[PDB]
DNA sequence: TAGGGAGTAATCCCCTTGGCGGTTAAAACGCGGGGGACAGCGCGTACGTGCGTTTAAGCGGTGCTAGAGCTTGCTACGACCAATTGAGCGGCCTCGGCACCGGGATTCTCCA
């Protein structure tokens, strides 16, 4: 058994940190741990990256 | 303090919608002609208008008594529930009613 530890790459702490930000309001800490495990995952999952342009 | 509710996402059965293909039967298209729609016409009779008659509907008034509408008293009966079972539902089976076919017989139409 060999563990692989990587940090949260940057979008993903992005992510993570304003969600972690709902915790200064609630504790829906149950839900909260599934759109963690979201991110850990991969972003994408949370909110999908898709192609963008400048507000008009 | 703990139990069971709230949240959520994976798991897997059920089932309704949609497409493909053919093919085949019914809808679409054409056209002749017929006969039924419909306009135009004549008559006559049947219905609206008017006037004098009558008839009885409607309003004001009197008297009566039935019976609608309300109060009281009580017990009968249907709501209620715990215990018992058998009537009636869901699943499975099969055979016989009925349909669908084919071909020969009787009916009905339409033109002569």
């Amino acid at each position: 058994e060999i563990d692989v530890f990587c940090e949260l790459s940057y979008r993903q702490r992005a992510m993570y940190q304003s969600l972690r930000n709902q915790i200064s309001i609630m504790d829906t800490l149950m839900n909260l741990v599934m759109q963690f495990r979201k991110v850990c995952n991969h972003p994408d999952l949370f909110e999908r990256a898709d192609t963008s342009s400048p507000f008009f």
